[PDB]
DNA sequence: CAAGGCACATGACAACGGTGTTCAGTGCCGCGTTGCCCGATACCCCCTACCCGTAGTTGACTGGCATCCGGGCGCCGGGTCGCC
């Protein structure tokens, strides 16, 4: 959808708006995606504790990598989110 | 006995002696004042070796940490909920 908006042919005005308003529902999936892994990258943030970077920072950090892994993620792979998310973080 | 005549020496007279200056010229023989000559030195090039940053790696793997008491001592000062 926000491809296509972002093509510079002309597109009618209502399909615009049915595109920005399904990326929307899209960035909203995205930000439950990202709540829902918080806990695995705070895992992952405890498995690097003890290492002279505050815990916070490090779970900020992984969370960082978390939306990188997220958007590079995608169902074309025939796995969990969880797996290739952890490489990441 | 006095006057006139000859010896030696004498007031100056220059010119040599010997030696000290003079402006004069030209060198004599030590410092310099500068053209080379090289020699080294900064400064372009090419090559590759290695430091450092970026980007992937798919079974699954979904909430942590150990705190903290034997100050001690008092006050300020505010908050905080009972009180009637």
């Amino acid at each position: 959808a926000e491809d296509k908006l972002a093509n510079s042919d002309k597109l009618a005005p209502k399909l615009k708006r049915e595109l920005e308003i399904i990326a929307e529902d899209g960035r909203r999936a995205k930000n439950h995606l990202l709540e829902a892994n918080l806990r695995l990258v705070v895992s992952l943030a405890k498995r690097y504790t003890g290492r002279g970077m505050l815990f916070l920072d490090l779970i900020q950090e992984g969370n960082l990598g978390l939306i990188r892994a997220v958007e590079k993620f995608d169902y074309t792979k025939g796995y969990k989110f969880s797996t290739y998310a952890t490489w990441w973080i």
